[PDB]
């Protein structure tokens, strides 16, 4: 192992990110990208420029699960090849910021029955799987929540140090 990791977790900023699907999550796993609303996608370009590491933590509403977390690589930016998300109903392309590159650390699910112990102090030392779309998750806690994802053996963290 876990040395590589915890190297890539030193000092981060780590998010609770939603998705409305699992396809959405699907595609970022597939492609390497997310996107947001415009209101965190402000918080995630402050804290890209602000942190050695962005640690996005991804859960689908309503699974009862994280589904892995992902390291921003990028700022969001526009004009790139569209992505053909999974919007609600009424929502539009238009509505959408920009798109982040991202890269994966953890592809595993972890059930929240097994973040029961962990608190975020900045969501009210709520359990950590409670949060609004874009809460900030306090730097022990979320290093605590990512340690305790299964390894996933077909990522080498190598490159996602040199990107630091
Ligand atoms: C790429 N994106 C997935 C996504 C979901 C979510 O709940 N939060 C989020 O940041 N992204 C499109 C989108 C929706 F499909 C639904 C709400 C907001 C957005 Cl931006």
């Amino acid at each position: 192992g876990t040395s590589k990791l915890k190297y890539v977790l030193q000092d981060a900023r780590f998010f609770l990110i939603k998705s409305n699907n699992h396809e959405n999550v699907s595609l970022a796993k597939a492609k390497g990208v997310w996107s947001t609303l415009p209101v965190n996608e402000k918080k995630l370009n402050l804290a890209f420029r602000s942190a050695r590491s962005v640690i996005l933590i991804f859960s689908v509403r309503e699974s009862g699960k994280f589904q892995g977390f992902a390291r921003l690589s990028s700022e969001s930016h526009h004009g790139g090849s569209p992505i053909h998300w999974v919007l609600p109903a009424g929502m539009s392309a238009k509505m959408l910021g920009g798109v982040f590159k991202i890269d994966w650390i953890c592809r595993r699910e972890l059930p929240f029955t097994k973040s029961a112990h962990l608190t975020n102090p900045w969501n009210e030392h709520k359990p950590v799987k409670i949060g609004r779309d874009g809460q900030e998750i306090e730097l022990e806690c979320g290093t605590q929540l990512c340690l305790l994802f299964p390894p996933d053996e077909s990522i080498d963290l190598y490159q996602v140090i040199h990107k630091m």
